[PDB]
């Protein structure tokens, strides 16, 4: 599913993402926008290290979910990567929370540093009622 901006903002808010570990909703929206264009089915194979990024947050298989085909990979979110390809983003949100509980926080995603860090991200939640 490819979410519309405001519907995603509220969906994320209902799931407890607003201010989770100090991360605003606007930051999560900026992340999802740049990672997948708000697409839960988004996928990207990294031929360099044989891993794959899954879903709306493009979570990587090497450390976060199990796809059975990434060498020496672990599964920190304890989920099949398939769970990150559902229209319902609850499991993806649970995993994204797991990622940010680590030292780096939202910085785990390089795309967040590239396109959201020290940026005016207000526009992502404006008019959404969140």
């Amino acid at each position: 599913k490819i979410f519309e901006r405001c519907e995603l903002a509220r969906t994320l808010k209902r799931l407890g993402m607003d201010g989770y570990r100090g991360i605003s909703l606007a930051n999560w929206m900026c992340l999802a926008k740049w990672e997948s264009g708000y697409n839960t089915r988004a996928t990207n194979y990294n031929a360099g290290d044989r891993s794959t990024d899954y879903g709306i947050f493009q979570i990587n298989s090497r450390y976060w979910c199990n796809d059975g085909k990434t060498p020496g990979a672990v599964n920190a979110c304890h989920l099949s990567c398939s769970a990150l390809l559902q229209d319902n983003i609850a499991d993806a949100v649970a995993c994204a929370k797991r990622v940010v509980r680590d030292p780096q926080g939202i910085r785990a995603w390089v795309a967040w540093r590239n396109r959201c860090q020290n940026r005016d991200v207000r526009q992502y939640v404006q008019g959404c009622g969140v």
